[PDB]
């Protein structure tokens, strides 16, 4: 089965770098922040094959209805912030609200991702992010697209969350 995964978060948090590690096994140092693209990858998770369709978002669309549409078709959401950027963490509150609002749903599969854990000047404590995820009933995973810490776990965990919702 094909699953639609959507990677959301503020500009610069590492959405593209996380996605390209999973898809292409390398860490990109410069990927235009304004490009939005999708990637397909066949995988096996918990013994069951599936086709991932991963949308690496980049923010505003020509029409806001198009952003609403990809949230409606999206089955699970990787909500990414950067651990050195408090505003990107605060934005998670808005992503949670907006995705639920567009889907008109109280139960939306999501994983909270705190990326850039290899960088200095952390401003978001592990506990603060874990507590937020727990308040939503979703997993929290610390990642680094540079070292590949957590990357594969984040995406595979999101598929598990999608299946738990559908099952
Ligand atoms: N050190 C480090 N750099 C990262 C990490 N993730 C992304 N970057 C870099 O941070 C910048 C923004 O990443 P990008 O994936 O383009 O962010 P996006 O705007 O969310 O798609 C780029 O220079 C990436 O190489 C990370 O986990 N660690
Ligand atoms: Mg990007």
């Amino acid at each position: 089965t094909e699953y639609k995964l959507v990677v959301v978060g503020a500009g610069g948090v590492g959405k593209s770098a996380l996605t390209i590690q999973l898809i292409q096994n390398h860490f990109v140092d410069e990927y235009d922040p304004t490009i939005e693209d999708s990637y397909r990858k066949q995988v096996v998770i918990d013994g069951e094959t599936c086709l991932l369709d991963i949308l690496d978002t980049a923010g505003q669309e020509e029409y806001s209805a198009m952003r609403d549409q990809y949230m409606r078709t999206g089955e699970g959401f990787l909500c990414v912030f950067a651990i050195n950027n408090t505003k990107s963490f605060e934005d998670i509150h808005h992503y949670r609200e907006q995705i639920k609002r567009v889907k008109d749903s109280e139960d939306v599969p999501m994983v909270l991702v705190g990326n850039k854990c290899d960088l200095p000047s952390r401003t978001v404590d592990t506990k603060q992010a874990q507590d937020l995820a727990r308040s939503y009933g979703i997993p929290f995973i610390e990642t680094s697209a540079k070292t590949r810490q957590g990357v594969d776990d984040a995406f595979y965990t999101l598929v598990r969350e999608i299946r738990k919702h559908k099952e």
